[PDB]
């Protein structure tokens, strides 16, 4: 029932340029009831909440955490989403495979959750190993996704759990149309958002994976901002003429 569904990544997108963050929130703050805000981050809910205390993120309506593997309404975790991602998902098998790669190192236990298996790719390792990993995991019957961002972070998620599917779920939950949605990303863990038919903005300081993705799949609904960080969101909002 609001005119805009704003979905944005936190690190390097919304957060990063403190001044931009501040004038972005000052702008949105004056029409807060005109849009639903969702932070689609790769951080765990607890980690997202910490960042908010640190930089002062404005309170969102929903939290799409851990790359969309955990959605949080004010009331709490969306148990429907959790049960939806749980189907046909065998975390243990996938992890056994991933652990097998010498180039992959497990990320802290706190970066892990029932539907997210994260690793760090060795800086000296050849990235093509991630394609090797992807097909190896994909060839198990298990519906998996491999998210590779910033050249090091690797995330194994259910095939129906990236930020893009979380967003689509949210659009249906809110009865918000794709033309009313704006997704803001900066890295490879944001590609899912841009695979959505929602208007999107790629921040200037975007990661190579995303810039590369934009070169091959970038459509007219996708906008490459000149501004970096939160400034890109204002730029996009003005661009797609949202919140007229
Ligand atoms: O935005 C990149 C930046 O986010 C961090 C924050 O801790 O990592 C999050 O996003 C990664 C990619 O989605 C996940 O693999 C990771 O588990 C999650 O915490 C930084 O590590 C990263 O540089
Ligand atoms: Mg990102």
């Amino acid at each position: 029932m609001r005119q805009l569904l704003l979905i944005s990544d936190l690190d390097n997108t919304w957060v990063g340029d403190q001044q931009a963050l501040e004038h972005l929130q000052e702008y949105l703050g004056d029409r807060r009831g005109n849009f639903y805000l969702a932070y689609a981050t790769g951080r765990s809910y607890h980690s997202a909440r910490e960042l908010q205390k640190q930089v002062g993120l404005m309170e969102p309506d929903y939290w799409l955490t851990a790359v969309g593997s955990e959605i949080y309404h004010p009331e709490g975790l969306d148990q429907h989403w959790a049960d939806y991602l749980s189907e046909h998902w065998q975390r243990d098998i996938l992890q056994a495979i991933a652990d097998g790669f010498e180039a992959l190192k497990p990320q802290s236990p706190l970066e892990q959750n029932p539907w997210k298996i994260s690793y760090h790719l060795d800086p000296q390792a050849c990235p093509t190993v991630i394609d090797q990993l992807t097909e190896m995991l994909k060839e198990t019957g298990i519906p998996v996704q491999v998210i590779f961002s910033s050249g090091k972070d690797v995330d194994l998620l259910p095939q129906r759990s990236n930020k893009g599917n979380a967003t689509q779920y949210l659009q249906q939950h809110l009865a918000m149309e794709p033309s009313q949605t704006l997704v803001c990303g900066d890295s490879g863990n944001d590609i899912g958002l841009f695979e959505t038919s929602a208007r999107g903005v790629i921040v200037r300081n975007a990661q190579p994976e995303l810039l590369h993705w934009y070169d091959q799949w970038g459509d007219s609904r996708h906008y490459r901002a000149q501004s970096s960080h939160a400034g890109a969101i204002l730029e996009a909002i003005a661009h797609f003429d949202f919140l007229s």
